[PDB]
């Protein structure tokens, strides 16, 4: 499974350019899905199987990034975030565009000194990105105004360890993509590749239970609730103020767990019936996120031993 | 090219199934292309020629339609749109799906108060489709959860007029299939049969096939003004680059001077690009209408200017 999480992973796909990671996901899928659609809302909807019950699995594709919005003569660019990125996770860092193009992030201070205030309270209006242009039309060409970046960081193994960018949430994108290469569904199973909704503002098919498939930070890092920890499984979500018939969901998956003696953790936190199963995952909205890959095939495990019979 | 138009709007091909569209076009290019290629998602990509410039020509397969969302107890399907189908366009309608099952649209409240006021309201939850099963189980053997369907409309002759589904933009593939067919090519000539909307094709320009609104009916939209039988529509873009001007400009002096009738279309852009497209009425609708002498005046404009 690690060659799809490398692609998916690397995959370019900021909030407002995720195209690139839909055509991954559906050649992925190629072979194991009886079809697909792209819903009116931008959704993948892909599905496999026809039980009676209908199961959604549920993983946002869009990634963290920035968003260019001026350019100065001489071809250096202003930057927002996009998504929850911070502006320390930027110093020295280089950046993907959509076109190839490789930028490098610094920092505005005429002097030793103003440089060092700047860095004890650092400001997107202090950065800029470097793309090797020389005049503000020969920037606008390569990254226009509008244009979304990325991490320029990929793929690589440490130790046991799997690290990279936008493991929230490729990884459950890729558990996702993974149940339908291996399953035999005894439900309708649906996976639904969405965009989160920009913060300052439902499924195309109606089904009998959706199970998102998240990350979930994992609070086992120096000087550090009873929190989630790598190796540990999948995390099960106990939400306060769940139904019925969600709360049934859950005692499924701990239940299969248990009888199959697969490792899970309970994370508590400090209309289709729902349940969410997170991936531990250590440095969330950094370039080297960092996942343990049993934790990801027990995930896969719980959710084919669930909806495949 | 009455048989071609046919043949092509017939097809089904709603977004995802294409496949009966792809053959079509390739049966009816054998001979006329140089090779071909279906990429990953299902474009069809042909050519012809070995001129130096290189030009694409673009119109894009996939027609509007239906999905099988769900199958009740009594066999009843429950559907939501593919593209942009209206819920007015399918009252009283048959559907057909790929295996050639076909299915009534019925909408849902038997009382004819709350009958007059479902259609007011219209949503694709007050309507079903019965495919004369009687149970989940005959339903869901004929036609599965996931199912796709198109208007159950075929080709038909209305007084000069063609009338068919699927117009947009079967139509625009006629045009590319008739300019491969007939033409000698002083360019290299693709021809990009797109789904669900680079092609791996370096290109110099690239010209995209398409249906306008022809808005001469009555209480026509006021905004729009091209008519049937004023030839093929060149789009003005208010914001082309040099290159694309240029294409437009070029297209202009064939059809002034080899006396084409063709119409102006009036309101990162890296391969220059122009728009020519077919006036089609009553666009979306199970009964889409052209007038063959624009899609002929569009195949003239495109042979004169890519070769002979």
């Amino acid at each position: 499974m690690k060659e799809l999480i490398r692609k998916l992973t690397e995959a370019f796909g900021p909030s407002g350019r995720e195209e690139e990671v839909r055509s991954i996901i559906l050649e992925e899928l190629e072979g194991h899905i009886d079809g697909h659609r792209i819903d009116g809302l931008g959704n993948l909807i892909v599905w496999k199987g026809s039980g009676e019950k209908k199961v959604i699995l549920d993983a946002h594709i869009d990634e963290i990034g920035v968003v260019v919005t001026n350019v100065d003569d001489k071809g250096f660019l202003t930057i927002e975030p996009v998504g929850g990125v911070s502006p320390y996770m930027l110093l020295g860092k280089r950046i993907r565009f959509e076109n190839g193009t490789i930028g490098v992030v610094g920092m505005e201070g005429e002097t030793t000194e103003e440089r060092q205030e700047n860095v004890r309270k650092l400001s997107f209006d202090k950065l800029f990105i470097d793309i090797g242009a020389n005049s503000r039309e020969e920037a606008q060409k390569m990254c226009p105004i509008g244009s979304f970046g990325v991490y320029d960081s990929g793929f690589v193994e440490v130790s046991g360890k799997y690290v990279s960018k936008a493991m929230d949430d490729r990884i459950g994108c890729a558990v996702i993509v993974e149940v339908f290469k291996r399953i035999k569904p005894a439900v309708t199973l649906y996976g639904v590749f969405s965009v989160q909704e920009e913060v300052g503002l439902g499924y195309g098919v109606p089904a009998d239970e959706a199970i998102a498939i998240d990350v979930t930070d994992s609070a086992d890092t120096p000087k550090a609730r009873h929190a989630m920890r790598l190796s540990g499984g999948p995390a099960l979500k106990v939400k306060d103020r769940a139904s019925i018939s969600s709360k049934r969901i859950l005692e499924n998956l701990i239940e299969i767990a248990e009888k199959f003696d697969i490792k899970y953790q309970m994370e508590v936190l400090t209309g289709i019936p729902s349940a969410t199963v997170s991936i531990p995952t250590r440095y969330v909205a950094s370039p080297s996120e960092m996942i343990a890959p049993d934790d990801v095939e027990a995930t896969v495990d719980l959710l084919i031993r669930y909806l495949g019979a």
